[PDB]
């Protein structure tokens, strides 16, 4: 259908969109901002973060959000700012968190990455009521943790290796039976960024350098591709009254001034109606 640039925000690294409280929340990692977009009114709110902020997740029985800062996992509320919840990694790695999801058990799955985007020092983490467990390792840029509606399949992306993996997800939160789900052969400079799983179990993957997003069947076959006037698309997010408005964050990061003049809406927020609803956002169980 028609794609609308609903917020010509020109973010440096728009990322981590979630639908919460009937509005769209997301981040600009590199401008260190949390953004909030109210589609019903067009109202926009922005909050400064004391470090790069990479993901947002709401909390069971509590206000505010748990967020990924470069310095660790924090609680955030607009009224009180940021407070450290826990550190996950040696700061010496020059890592930062990146993408995250909340599964149906209130577990927060989030990745880390080399902030310099060169070292294979990133990991996957599972944060729940039993603590924080390292689930995978040795990945330069992690991305797009997500779970299927039935809770039995978990997807995770190695962006620079152009590969999405699928795992069996057990009821105690353990992973097994890792296998290639999709390896990207869509162009020299096209990499999978963030992904979400829709209500039918199909995977939507935003394309870095691919000017859009691709919907994949549970068997790993592309069924639909959405074009946006922005070379780097970072993550999809289902929102709107019935989770049938697919929002996308995008990024100006990595694009030359010439390319930005050619694609000036890069870094904007885009919305397109789709036929299959997304999954409802889950809240993290912190205690
Ligand atoms: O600009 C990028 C910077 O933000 C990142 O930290 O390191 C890689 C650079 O390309
Ligand atoms: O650093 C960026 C990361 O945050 C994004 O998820 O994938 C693209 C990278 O350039
Ligand atoms: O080769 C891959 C193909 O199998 C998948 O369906 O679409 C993505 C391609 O990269
Ligand atoms: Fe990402």
């Amino acid at each position: 259908a028609q794609v609308t640039c609903v917020w010509d925000l020109k973010a440096t690294l728009g990322e981590g969109p979630i639908w919460h409280g009937d509005t769209l929340w997301f981040v600009d990692i590199k401008q260190r901002k949390i953004h909030n977009y109210h589609p019903a009114t067009g109202e926009r709110f922005s909050f400064d973060a004391p470090d790069q902020v990479t993901f947002l997740a709401p909390i069971v029985g509590a206000t505010g959000f748990v967020v990924g800062l470069k310095t660790g996992i924090h609680r955030f509320h607009p009224a009180t700012g940021f407070s450290l919840l826990l550190e996950v990694e040696d700061a010496a790695l020059n890592n930062r968190p990146n993408d995250a999801t909340v599964d149906a058990q209130g577990r927060l799955w989030f990745g880390t990455m080399h902030d310099g985007e060169e070292n294979n020092s990133g990991s996957l983490y599972r944060m729940d009521l039993t603590g924080v467990a390292r689930m995978d390792r040795d990945i330069c840029i992690t991305n797009g943790p997500c779970v299927s509606p039935d809770g039995k399949t978990f997807y995770h992306t190695d962006t620079l290796e152009k590969t999405i993996y699928a795992f069996d997800l057990a009821e105690d939160g353990l992973l097994s039976n890792k296998r290639v789900f999709v390896q990207f052969a869509l162009g020299d400079d096209v990499y999978p960024d963030g992904s979400v799983v829709d209500s039918e179990g199909y995977l939507w993957t935003a394309l870095w350098g691919g000017f859009g997003a691709v919907r994949f069947s549970p068997q790993g076959d592309a069924v639909t591709r959405i074009e946006l006037p922005a070379p780097n698309v970072t993550k999809p997010c289902f929102g709107g009254p019935d989770l049938k408005t697919l929002y996308f964050t995008t990024a100006r990061k990595g694009l030359s001034d010439e390319t930005l003049a050619q694609y000036p809406l890069a870094g904007g927020v885009f919305a397109v109606p789709v036929d299959v609803a997304g999954q409802p956002q889950h809240e993290v169980r912190l205690v």
